[PDB]
């Protein structure tokens, strides 16, 4: 007899799922996904839940100050973000020490700004029962930390998982309120599932892109998710094809820079955008697939300043200042081309959007590049910044990095690696 409790408020949207209040508690009748059959026993209904809303009664994640599967970037992604302040902390599992856990706090320096300094756990000076203790102290004067503990760290309510088994949906339940883009292929439009999901839908023009050939490959992207990559959510089967994937609010990279809120970002924010890019870059780079299109256009920024690339399967169903020479002269794409791609991207990040080779028509690039000319570098980008880029632009394709070692460098670009976690007597 499994019970779980609810970490978040939850209003039900469909025919058959409950409504909860954070606290509720309810016995688990089946594990079938994002979506679990429970028993409120405060309302002794059943139906569904989102299985990502609750966890086990007096397991670590009913606690406010531990934040389950957290990256230490991630952590310091989180902590720095709006709603926090000095002292605001989390407790996680370790990254490294698989098995153990970490603490996160937030400080402010004077030199560097905000930060958020790592400690790991089990200083011998201290014997505390367990995690909840080790925080009750903390709280009250710093044991030796750089700040000490005020408050845990914000928290939103994850994103509702899409509908049970409503991956092939009838158009009637789309209304495409909003075009956002048109193209070569067909619109992206804002539209709102069942009345009560906001979503975004790419229309998609007819071509040699054979339907049934068409929907095989969104089948695989569908298994190819990560929280860098924009959600596919469903797809309408009849001509034309309707592809519907999470809405981001702050549109394309692209128009996000060239905004005001954009010209207000600081660049260790541009450096972050790059870092998540690459993080999904990477993740296709362990999976073996390729992008071939990687730019800021393809980038979708969401409401909260999150950088996901906007997919990707596009050349699995179908502008060389991205592209790479050997992909462009012999055709020949691959994961080191695009990463040539991504040191462009990142020149566009850099430049709030500035067109790559300003001046410059096709062939004059084409030729500057044989003659072995490079952009030159911008008069706000770093020495160390600029340096990625050229390493990304080498001729030969085996002699740029991995997308993983990019990750990695734009991860920790202000920290040294002695650095990471602070260390107690
Ligand atoms: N999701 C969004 N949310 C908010 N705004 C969005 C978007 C998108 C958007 C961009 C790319 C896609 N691509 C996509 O779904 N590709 C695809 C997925 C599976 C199989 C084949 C192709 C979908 C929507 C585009 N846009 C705006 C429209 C033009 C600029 C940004
Ligand atoms: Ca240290
Ligand atoms: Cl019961």
């Amino acid at each position: 007899r499994i019970i779980v409790v609810a970490l978040y408020d939850y209003e039900a949207i469909h025919h058959e799922d409950l409504s909860f209040q954070k606290g509720d508690q309810m016995v688990v009748l089946e594990e079938s996904g994002e979506w679990w059959k429970a028993r409120s026993l405060a309302t002794r209904k059943e139906g569904y839940i989102p299985s990502n809303y609750v966890a086990r009664v007096d397991s670590l994640e009913t606690e406010e100050w531990f934040f389950k599967g957290i990256s230490r970037k991630d952590a310091e992604r989180q902590l720095l973000a709006p709603g926090n302040m000095l002292g605001s902390f989390m407790i996680r599992d370790s990254e490294t020490t698989k098995g153990s856990y970490s603490l996160s706090v937030r400080d402010y320096d004077p030199r560097q700004g905000d930060t958020v300094k790592h400690y790991k756990i089990r200083s011998p000076r201290s014997t505390f029962s367990t995690l909840q203790e080790l925080v009750d102290h903390y709280k009250k004067g710093n044991d030796g930390l750089c700040q000490k503990l005020s408050v845990p760290c914000m928290s939103s309510k994850p994103q509702k998982p899409w509908e049970k088994d409503a991956w092939e949906i009838p158009r009637e339940s789309l209304k495409l309120e909003k075009k956002l883009g048109a193209g070569q292929f067909g619109e992206v439009w804002m539209a709102t599932y069942n009345k009560h999901t906001k979503v975004a839908v790419k229309t998609m023009k007819p071509g040699s892109m054979s339907v049934e050939a068409f929907l095989a490959e969104a089948n695989v992207m569908k298994t190819l998710q990560h929280d860098k990559l924009v959600k596919l959510h469903a797809v309408v089967t009849k001509e034309p094809i309707y592809i519907i994937t999470e809405f981001m609010a702050k549109g394309s990279l692209l128009d996000f820079l060239k905004s005001d809120e954009g010209s207000k970002q600081p660049l260790p924010k541009l450096i972050d955008f790059s870092a998540q890019i690459a993080e999904g870059m990477a993740f296709i780079e362990q999976r073996n697939y390729i992008h071939r299109d990687l730019r800021a256009a393809n980038i979708l920024v969401s409401a909260s300043l999150v950088c996901k690339i906007a997919d990707f399967g596009l050349a699995r169903v179908i502008p060389i200042k991205w592209t790479a020479p050997e992909a462009i002269n012999f055709g020949s794409f691959t994961i080191k081309s695009d990463v040539w791609s991504f040191g462009i991207l990142l020149m566009e990040i850099v430049t709030y959007g500035r067109i790559p080779y300003p001046g410059m028509s096709n062939p004059e690039v084409i030729r500057a590049l044989e003659r072995g000319y490079r952009m030159p570098r911008p008069e706000n980008c770093p020495e160390e910044l600029y340096n990625i880029m050229m390493r990304c632009w080498k001729n030969r394709p085996e002699e740029r990095p991995t997308f993983e070692y990019i990750q990695s460098v734009l991860d920790d670009f202000y920290t040294a690696t002695e650095s990471q976690y602070e260390e107690i007597p």
